[PDB]
């Protein structure tokens, strides 16, 4: 039993029991497990760009293949056993022996690991990955040495790791199937050396069956922070004192790309010129318009985050020449040419054989907005002949299904979240070593084949980020493929949905305090829902 004055009630990431909690297995530890228990060496924040040290003190490139971090002194583990430049350095040699840890491809480019003193690790790399090594900065979780040193693989890769022992600003506390409780660890080394504190003493995130519970609980004051997609925002304001970021449409801040992958693999989608007869069949007006009321942006055919860095490289003759439009009458016209007919006349197209085609279209349970829009999506492919069928999994499955690529057509946006390059953006995309995977969890969902996509990633990665004309010349020949072959829909722009109200804890971030980006997605609390914290005032 929680004291509410104490306790900070967030929602909107936990969709599937508490179960894991290793820093290992990012795509099935529990949100908050990176950011308020395991650190990074840096803070990123989207609002701005800017990498703010967290357990390095500072970060620079010595030179083109030299990166050296220092930490702060006096970081300390839960355990009080002192964080040194020995746990980063084991962070990831560990990787280097154990080859199934998922980032182990980073041996590939990187060469070996000094560390001249406990505070210093200097990373020399045989292959600079610039773009990929500044996101690695922010997102990969310190682990400590002294806990992992002598497990082997198997246990590394499929424990638990209960009660995560970190070196952040709050524990594992409790949990069941409908929400983990983290409690904030008093004696955390970032309030002594960096002075902030994050004010709840207790941390929930609330797992829900859907959207429309949520909304209940926000009217009740049961939630205090909300990354849940809530319909009715005027109202909800006007009515029931609720928060949003803006004042205005849109009223959320955008943060991910939202579209389609298809099963590059399965016939008929394993045909470009049928994914392109898709892509120009579907209008995203009245998802836009209608689903969210007019609080998400439409995307154009490239899918670049309009608030994102990614712009400052936006390859915009490309877009004009090879981008798709909404076209029934030419996806129909495509679609005769290449011999898909209704042959039964049921008002559906057949394959050139005469055989029958049914797409499904999935997306998780329970997420209200991505249903809807699934819907329109399945009318608008109804009336040009091709059948598809909704399908709402539990997240889980969704999930499962996403990284065995054992789906049709699926509503995406895992991996396509803002960030510092564009890379991201093309890597979730064309992932190329989806190929060779079971289980692909970095992209590539619909295992798409492309024998110059993996050349092109590459030479984007190490190209230095302040060459403008070189990053947006290879995000061009990039986009050109993705444009051509179209393994990846972009429709629209997701919104950083977040929702709060005051009964509890005020002082949260919007557009007139804009300090702080709201995300407490898992692998998101260190780009700044945990400077949330630190900020939140108990109310009076
Ligand atoms: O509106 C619908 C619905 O929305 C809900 O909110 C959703 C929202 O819609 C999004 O769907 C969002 O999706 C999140 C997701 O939950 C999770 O936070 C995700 O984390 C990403 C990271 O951002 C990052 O991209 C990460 O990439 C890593 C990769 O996966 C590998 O693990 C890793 O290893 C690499 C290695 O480092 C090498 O560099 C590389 O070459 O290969 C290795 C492996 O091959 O590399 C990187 C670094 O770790 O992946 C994770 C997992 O994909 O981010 C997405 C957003 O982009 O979820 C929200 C919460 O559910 C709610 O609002 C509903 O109410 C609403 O209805
Ligand atoms: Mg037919």
């Amino acid at each position: 039993v929680l004291e509410r004055n104490e306790t900070m009630y967030y929602g909107g990431s936990l969709w599937s029991p508490p179960s894991n909690w290793n820093p290992f297995t990012p795509w099935n530890a529990v949100p908050g497990t990176t950011g308020l228990v395991y650190e990074t060496m840096f803070f990123y924040d989207p609002l701005t760009g800017n990498f703010d040290p967290w357990l390095a003190e500072k970060g620079e490139w010595l030179d083109s293949k030299t990166y050296r971090v220092v930490l702060r002194e006096g970081i300390y583990w839960h355990d009080n056993v002192p964080l040194t430049s020995e746990d980063v350095r084991f962070t990831f040699e560990i990787a280097k022996k154990y080859k199934g840890i998922h980032y182990s491809s980073v041996w590939e480019w990187l060469d070996h690991i000094e560390t001249p003193d406990n505070r210093t690790v200097i990373f020399v790399f045989k292959d600079p990955r610039y773009h990929e090594w500044n996101e690695l900065l922010y997102t990969l979780p310190i682990v400590p040495k002294h806990i992992w040193e002598e497990k082997d693989e198997t246990t590394i890769l499929q424990s638990s790791n209960e009660y995560p022992l970190g070196s952040g600003p709050y524990v594992a506390h409790s949990w069941d199937q409908n929400k983990m409780i983290f409690e904030r660890f008093e004696n955390w080394w970032g309030t002594k050396v960096m002075g902030v504190k994050p004010a709840p003493k207790y941390v929930v995130i609330v797992r829900v069956l859907s959207n429309n519970v949520a909304l209940g609980m926000l009217m009740k004051g049961e939630l205090d922070f909300s990354n849940f997609m809530l319909p009715g925002v005027p109202i909800l304001k006007k009515v029931y004192n609720l928060n949003t970021w803006y004042d205005e449409p849109p009223y959320h801040l955008s943060s991910t790309v939202v579209g389609l992958f298809l099963n590059a693999r399965k016939y008929p989608l394993s045909l470009p010129e049928f994914r392109r007869a898709i892509a120009m069949s579907i209008n995203a007006d009245p998802i836009v318009q209608r689903v969210y009321e007019g609080a998400v942006l439409k995307a154009d055919p490239l899918g670049f985050l309009p608030n994102s860095v990614w712009m400052k490289y936006y390859p915009k003759e490309v877009v004009e020449k090879h981008g798709f439009k909404y076209d029934p009458e030419e996806a129909k016209s495509i679609l005769d040419k290449l011999g898909f007919r209704d042959v039964n006349g049921d008002g559906f197209r057949e394959t050139p054989d005469g055989k029958p085609i049914k797409l499904t279209i999935e997306c998780p349970y329970g997420w209200t907005d991505w249903m809807q829009a699934i819907q329109v999506i399945v009318d608008q492919l109804k009336v040009v002949g091709i059948n598809a069928e909704p399908y709402f999994p539990d997240s889980s499955k969704y999930y499962e299904n996403m990284y065995k690529g054992e789906f049709d057509i699926e509503m995406n946006a895992n991996g396509t979240g803002i960030s510092s390059t564009p890379w991201t953006y093309f890597n979730t995309i064309f992932y190329p070593d989806a190929l060779e995977s079971e289980f692909s969890y970095t992209g590539n969902y619909g295992r798409y084949q492309n024998p110059e996509v993996e050349s092109l990633l590459e030479e984007l990665n190490r190209t230095p980020l302040d060459n403008v004309e070189k990053v947006t010349e290879l995000c061009g020949k990039l986009g050109e493929i993705l444009l051509k072959d179209l393994p990846f829909i972009p429709l629209w722009y997701g919104a950083m949905a977040f929702i709060t109200q005051d009964n509890v804890w005020t002082n949260w971030p919007n557009e007139h305090n804009p300090y702080a980006w709201p995300c407490g997605w898992a692998n998101w609390w260190q780009t700044g829902a945990l400077k949330i914290l630190f900020n939140l005032k108990p109310a009076k």
